[PDB]
């Protein structure tokens, strides 16, 4: 007995709906063939500890402007809580990898089992720092920090970023929180940072690679920062140049010589980032429509998405590894 | 097409012990052997590639922590910072190196085509310092996990070799650089060569073939009194026949990471399993370096037909010429 599973994993900026997206697809309400969903790893952020790591990163955000932290220190501080964010998600990641199995393909099929994951490694390894760094609230250097710790996606992954018009992505962010700041700064940065990704796996995807049209490219600066900030500013291309991509970044002083050139060390980085990438099989989703339309919509593009092969003692333990992070991770 | 054998040997423990140097020695041709390339430890990156020195920084924030100024709150948090910006350099030459190596990892007792001394592993800076960090009280057990975790796994081949040496002559060296009223700071020294002691425990250990539970749930749960003796020189040694007790495995049995039955939540045993499957390609080796940097050489050395080789080709051999002479140049001064 073999199985056919096909795993996504659904990311992008938050307050989107995606989270209630999965979480449908997963509930015995949409038919097809059995779901498993694994949530946001909420309790290890919150309650796991004795420090809750979001109602910590924002308390530094505050502190760094009520002027009370050195702006140096909070830039420190919240790289730091920006790293814990991570942890889960590679215990998580390191736990399922064995499990999924080889034999990657586009079969066309239904899948005896399907996967959603919310989030991947790449959301606080990558998206997150890239979106903290470009708003000045962290360092090319801690940046690097942190890409440098994500983990090469093995084979048959399927990622889906999912997308929202921005009119109604505002009106789902103040259902939630209010009383405290909503940020729109980060959301207009993230929203950047995730079309940025999409690019890059296209990108990758074409046969491209990071030195291409390196050159080319102009430095990276203050200009270039600020214009990841505006809403709008970048948005899906399956055929980007280098700039629409997260590579582009990259190019900065920090991180060239004397004479423009990158470092060998640096260039080594931005080698493994897109080599960690590239089992990744990208999509996009837009969730205007009902938690249940969202759903069908994620589902629909199940026939375009990569299955692995795996044996039925592993299957039967990702079913455990479900049940026992849905239980764990819990509030 | 044309095959070379390699041998990759990391090079670690506790600091101050002569392992650079030692290195340095293995890599010069008057210590014969076969052809061996040196990657060196990243200072540049550390100190001089981006705006801040992350060793002057560290104690620096250590220091406004005694020294009032800055919060006792923000230090374990800054100091951990810090600590994550250490093990950078060591992820990125693990990427571009460990796609190289090749495989086929079959202890050839043999000499090697060539030989690759890396200073100190990435479990260096992801678990070990850490972990000491952590018996310190300078760090808390949830940002330990969020460093453990970053240990990228070993490929087949790896060959990791614990450097010791007695307590008189590591504080000796210690003074013979330093220099001039600078503190050394034993604390932290007692606590690494128990941290370290505890490494090469953990490798037998698995090696042996045990894993982490067996002997778990009579093990005397883990708190104040094991912080305690983790810091004390000489608490801890290479044991013969390592138990649980002895191996880095002890530390997380703590209130932290149990549920209200005593039981250790299923996402922690997680953690635990990677760990132990990446501590699982590494051979481990300890040498002892009381003899001249040339006897410290010679005994790294002597270890070689107990070392594990991955079959390479010429291309990829040469490419990690190149990556060790490109290493060498960017992280120098
Ligand atoms: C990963 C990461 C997160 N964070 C920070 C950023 C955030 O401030 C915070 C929590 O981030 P989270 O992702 O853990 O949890 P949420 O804040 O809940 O954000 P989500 O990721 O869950 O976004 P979703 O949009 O998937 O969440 P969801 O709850 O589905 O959507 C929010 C609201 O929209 C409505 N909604 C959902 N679907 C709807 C639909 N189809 N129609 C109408 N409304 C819909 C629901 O009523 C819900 O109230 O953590 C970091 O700082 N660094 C990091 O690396
Ligand atoms: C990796 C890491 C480092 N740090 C911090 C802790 C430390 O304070 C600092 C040093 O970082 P480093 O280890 O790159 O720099 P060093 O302090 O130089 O330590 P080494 O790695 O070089 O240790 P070694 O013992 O290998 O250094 P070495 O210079 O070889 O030895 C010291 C002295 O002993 C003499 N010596 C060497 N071999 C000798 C021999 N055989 N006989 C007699 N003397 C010998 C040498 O002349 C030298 O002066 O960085 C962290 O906080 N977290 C981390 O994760």
């Amino acid at each position: 007995h073999m199985v056919t599973i096909v795993r996504i994993y659904l990311d992008g900026v938050y307050g989107i709906g995606k989270s209630t997206t999965g979480r449908v697809m997963a509930s015995a309400a949409s038919g097809g063939s059995p779901t498993l969903y694994f949530p946001e790893p909420m309790a290890y952020w919150r309650t796991l500890f004795e420090t809750d790591v979001i109602s910590g990163i924002y308390d530094t955000q505050n502190r760094k402007q009520q002027g009370n932290l050195a702006v140096d220190d909070a830039a420190l501080i919240t790289a730091h809580y920006q790293s814990r964010f991570t942890t889960p998600y590679l215990i998580l990641h390191d736990h399922t990898c064995t499990l999924f199995g080889g034999n990657s393909l586009q079969r066309g099929t239904q899948p005896d089992l399907t996967l959603v994951f919310d989030r991947h490694p790449v959301a606080s390894t990558v998206c997150f720092p890239a979106a903290r760094y470009l708003l000045g609230d962290m360092s090319m250097c801690a940046l690097m920090a942190m890409v440098a710790t994500l983990p090469r996606e093995p084979q048959g992954g399927n990622i889906v970023v999912t997308t929202l018009n921005v009119e109604e992505h505002i009106r789902r962010l103040r259902t939630r929180a209010r009383g405290e700041q909503i940020d729109i700064t980060l959301i207009a940065t993230l929203r950047n940072v995730y079309f940025m990704l999409v690019n890059t796996c296209h990108f990758l995807r074409s046969g491209r690679v990071w030195r291409d049209g390196w050159g080319e490219l102009p430095t990276s600066c203050g200009a270039y920062k600020h214009r990841a900030t505006q809403m709008d500013a970048f948005q899906e291309r399956v055929s980007p140049e280098l700039g629409d991509t997260l590579f582009a970044l990259f190019k900065t002083q920090e991180l060239l010589d004397d004479r423009g050139v990158i470092l060998e060390v640096h260039a080594w980085a931005l080698d493994a980032l897109m080599l960690k990438l590239r089992n990744l099989n990208v999509f996009s989703a837009d969730l205007s429509g009902t938690p249940r339309q969202c759903a069908a919509v994620v589902e629909s593009l199940l026939p375009l998405m990569s299955s692995t092969l795996s044996d039925f003692d592993s299957a039967s333990a990702l079913e455990r590894a479900a049940r026992t992070f849905n239980a764990e991770m819990g509030v």
